[PDB]
């Protein structure tokens, strides 16, 4: 029993984290093989970051103008290119401790772990998720870029954010690992704005459930829905629209508890109408939405209660 | 900007974890220099749980009974003994990954990082608290006896929990390294229930401090109050009574806001006789009290390990 947010051991990743600096600058990377993956905005000055021509800034540095620090122990750079966003800085020496690893792309919805660091030393570990305006809810302060979000499902690091910026509302933008940005943003200090952002259904759905695998059962009725009125009305409430697929990844979840995703789908409709009247669901009064199908049978017993 | 619930990076933990198994018990392992530790009830049938004699139960085991996986490698166990309610097994290797560590017994409302383990494999990092009633609110399946709680002091791992039960609310009961148990439980199947629960106030506190510095000030109004006048609201709404103690640890948070804490006092006090009318602070509809003050300055500060 219990129900948490959750994030993957961090051993893995913290193996990795090294320290990369470019004359003033400094921030993370991610050295991984002979390879340290990094923000490409370190080349930049204060006085570049407005509208900054990174190949024009890029051609103009050597190898041995890029200071890698991995703990006490300074690596040597003997090579360098950019894919994308992302600055790539050729070691000669390959990480000991690089772990069995993938690059993935993740769309929005989806959770993943986040271990901050600053000058290439973890400072915690939390969990959240790739937000529907494709901003994450982050807590980073400045030396944060170049921190790195990740899954470690099975043996397996999947690397699927790195940390690039700080938008105006305190959200954070950043990238995959292949440096091309999640949602509608640069790496430059221009004006730049989050879209409006949206409640993840598909989310809210699988904690429901999630609540009904731990024993709570309050906020059913005996009511069901079609898929397009629960959307008509979801939306109202700036829920993000259930489509087939995500009927479809609620299906293990559905048999599991006996309730089909349409009445789960009915029983949000009254929540949304109702608020939860001084109870709670998981230990929370709001509606819980970082917390995916996949995340739900991870955690919870295969045993209702 | 952000605030999250944050766990410290658990990879100093990871490279302990080991898997126990005696009979047909599994459960985890914390090993550290030659020594495995581990709940004492890995000896104990469902029959023995009922009304176990330790003891007795010890005695009639030899050292190869135990079997000690770490990783893929069998851990030859050469010694064995019992403090309290944690069981020591001595090893032939010593942990070549044992990190800088101690064994620290904490106090109600002190949090700490819980890496939750399955035969002797992390499977996930989350923060929690000892609650007042010594009880934990974590997520926890059968097989995560054994699992550890932590904190990190610097370069420094200090153990302060060892998971050894759930109890029939769905929270969990367990021992500090040295086996004692934290709250009046004890390690058998008999019926055993949580006492009243309360807020730890110092920490509600410090979470209005952090949802101040990340710009929440809805909440702060012109009045001041006094620690008796204060006391006697905490005690009507199921808080813990704040001491000079408390006030004293605020005193940082209180000078970089400029809000004094009993001026913070009279918005909690407010809080809790009104409600938040609607609103959120930092995300959350409840007054939130599983971050310390230490862990505020901490997470607004940027402090790495
Ligand atoms: C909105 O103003 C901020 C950010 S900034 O310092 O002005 N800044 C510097 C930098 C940036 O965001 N850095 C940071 C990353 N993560 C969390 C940060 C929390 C505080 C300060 C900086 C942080 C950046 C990088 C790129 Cl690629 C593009 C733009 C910027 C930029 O705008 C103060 C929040
Ligand atoms: C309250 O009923 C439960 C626990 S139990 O299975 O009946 N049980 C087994 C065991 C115990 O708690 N184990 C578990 C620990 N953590 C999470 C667990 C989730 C599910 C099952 C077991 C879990 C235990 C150990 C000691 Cl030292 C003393 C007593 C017990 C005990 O009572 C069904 C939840
Ligand atoms: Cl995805």
């Amino acid at each position: 029993s219990g129900f948490r947010k959750m994030a993957f051991p961090s051993g893995k990743v913290e193996g990795c984290m090294v320290q990369v600096t470019c004359g003033t600058t400094t921030l993370n990377g991610l050295w991984l093989d002979d390879v340290v993956y990094c923000p490409r905005h370190v080349i930049c000055t204060s006085e570049d970051m407005l509208n900054p021509n990174y190949e024009d800034l890029l051609i103009r540095k050597s190898n041995h103008n890029f200071l890698v620090q991995a703990g006490n122990v300074q690596l040597r750079v003997i090579g360098h290119s950019m894919q994308n966003c992302v600055l790539k800085l050729k070691v000669d020496t390959a990480n000991p401790k690089t772990p069995k690893y993938k690059f993935v792309r993740i769309q929005p919805g989806q959770t993943f772990s986040v271990l901050a660091c600053y000058n290439g030393s973890p400072s915690g570990v939390y969990q959240c998720a790739m937000r529907p305006n494709f901003t994450i809810k982050g807590s980073f302060l400045n030396g944060s870029c170049g921190s790195v979000g990740f899954n470690i499902d099975y043996d397996c690091v999947s690397f699927c954010y790195m940390h690039h910026m700080e938008l105006p509302t305190g959200v954070h933008a950043g990238t995959d690992l292949e440096g091309n940005f999640y949602g509608p943003f640069v790496d430059r200090q221009t004006a730049q704005a989050a879209g409006t952002d949206t409640t993840i259904t598909v989310n809210v759905l699988a904690w429901l459930y999630a609540a009904v695998i731990n024993g709570d059962r309050w906020f059913l009725n005996r009511f069901t829905t079609t898929l397009n009125d629960f959307n008509l009305v979801a939306m109202k409430y700036n829920y993000e629209p259930l489509t087939q697929d995500h009927v479809d990844i609620l299906g293990p979840l559905s048999a599991q508890t006996g309730i089909a995703v349409l009445d789960m789908c009915a029983s949000l409709k009254e929540l949304l109408q109702n608020g939860m009247n001084g109870r709670t669901i998981l230990g929370s009064a709001l509606l819980e939405d970082e917390f995916t199908p996949f995340d739900v049978v991870r955690q919870c017993s295969g045993v209702t209660f």
